[PDB]
């Protein structure tokens, strides 16, 4: 396994109301820069992901214009939600 | 009260279900909402999420984006709100 203990913690399981901190990729600089916009749980960026239709470029792209995240940032932000969204939704 | 659809609804994950599966989103609302890029049940989700989870919100929004009446929003706000609460 190469994912992060960090991300397989976060598709282990539902989400609840964990907070944004809580997904791969997304540490506290990043985090606080989400919280600032509105999405301060991780649902919420899960709900902008599916409004995207899970498309990696348009998140990608809108998680480094919303909080400054670099490739391997969003890459892993990214790969979390996937594979949560494959065991969960 | 809640319809079968509702039930069926929110018994399972949605996976790729298409809009039409949601409570209240009828073909006419479907068609609308397909129109405007949300074509399946989890593209709607996305919204109600985005909104975190706001009830007046989310039926307004609904509204403006289809057309929906004040049941058709309330049966599609119930169903989110009831899966939500039983997967997410």
């Amino acid at each position: 396994m190469t994912t992060s203990q960090k991300h397989r913690d976060f598709v282990a399981e539902p989400m609840g109301e964990k907070p944004v901190g809580s997904l791969a990729g997304i540490g506290e600089v990043l985090g606080k820069k989400l919280e600032e916009r509105g999405f301060d749980k991780a649902y919420v960026v899960l709900g902008q992901f599916l409004v995207l239709k899970k498309d990696e470029d348009l998140f990608r792209e809108w998680l480094k214009d919303t909080c400054g995240a670099n490739a391997k940032q969003s890459r892993d932000c990214f790969g979390c939600l996937r594979e949560w969204c494959d065991a969960f939704l």
